[PDB]
């Protein structure tokens, strides 16, 4: 009386916002958004349903995590659990390799599938996916991934974006050094982030048709600060960033003025993302290693889309 399944989830990262949610039940956000899905991070997950265990329980690369710790593995079992008519408590058993937190619900999301038999598409794993994270709907998909915002639990989900093959000329170089509630609900910078990401989509999608990696590079660093420029807005006025954020961000614009083509984005922490093409990765990493360390330097290539496994 048990059911169990697999899955492998690379991360992606955001190059085209995903900021603000439209609907909170659904995740159901405010605007479409677009990522690249990487090789060096991603999760490895097994579920197993089993009609004799007693309560939900959920490891984390061998550590039994506590209540709070699960409380959005504990949702998403739920949901997928209601769906499937089933009534049996579960083990979760995750390992990262090395974000993670949406490389790890889309992981879920596909062992769920596997377990539960659910023959989901990638389309409507991609659904699934999106309600337990936003990012973890695009990480189903490899390369670049268009989530597209919809209006409803049906339209909105991602889909892979065909590139003939740039993305495997591309490269991302880490530098290791509510919130979106708020914004929506009370930056008074938040309509002109909405009013500008369909635009920059747009260019993104007509860059990729052409490999126009500076192009791709300024409309993603301008989405990426435009993102950030609205917490400072909000109502008490916030920012992701700190100290050593900026300064990863001046050096990538001294890198560009030394004849490096490299761009930074941001999520909601401190890490500055660097996209730079690979014929330009080894040269970058040597102007970076100027100021920081090789260790600080973490290097990522394009991965591909969600793994399932029969256990």
């Amino acid at each position: 009386a048990m059911l169990s399944g697999k899955a492998r989830a690379h991360t992606n990262i955001a190059l085209i916002k995903y900021w603000g949610k439209a609907n909170e039940e659904y995740i159901l956000p405010m605007n479409s958004s677009l990522s690249l899905t990487l090789d060096a991070f991603y999760t490895e997950t097994t579920v197993t349903f089993d009609a004799h265990y007693s309560e939900d329980v959920f490891i984390l690369n061998g550590i039994l995590q506590n209540e709070k710790q699960t409380k959005k593995v504990k949702e998403f079992l739920n949901l997928v659990r209601q769906q499937a008519d089933c009534t049996w408590f579960a083990k979760v058993e995750s390992q990262n390799f090395v974000a993670s937190s949406a490389s790890g619900l889309a992981a879920l999301a596909g062992a769920c599938n596997v377990a539960l038999g659910l023959n989901l598409s990638a389309k409507d794993l991609s659904r699934l996916a999106r309600r337990g994270s936003g990012s973890a709907c695009r990480s189903i998909f490899g390369g670049f991934a268009q989530w597209n915002k919809g209006h409803s639990d049906e339209t909105s989900f991602a889909e892979n974006i065909p590139a003939n093959n740039w993305e495997n000329e591309l490269a991302m170089l880490f530098i290791l050094i509510d919130g979106m509630k708020r914004t929506v609900e009370t930056s008074s910078f938040y309509q002109g982030w909405l009013d500008n990401v369909e635009k920059d989509l747009s260019q993104v999608h007509e860059a990729i048709k052409t490999k126009d990696f500076p192009r791709l590079g300024e409309i993603i660093e301008a989405n990426g600060l435009r993102m950030h420029g609205t917490t400072l807005g909000a109502v008490p006025p916030f920012t992701y960033w700190s100290p050593g954020s900026l300064q990863a961000m001046a050096l990538v614009r001294q890198a560009r003025a030394k004849g490096i083509p490299c761009y930074f984005t941001m999520d909601a922490g401190p890490n500055v993302k660097v996209l730079v093409e690979k014929k330009n990765l080894e040269a970058l990493k040597t102007f970076l290693s100027e100021h920081f360390s090789k260790e600080q330097l973490v290097p990522a290539f394009a991965g591909p889309g969600i793994e399932l496994f029969e256990t």
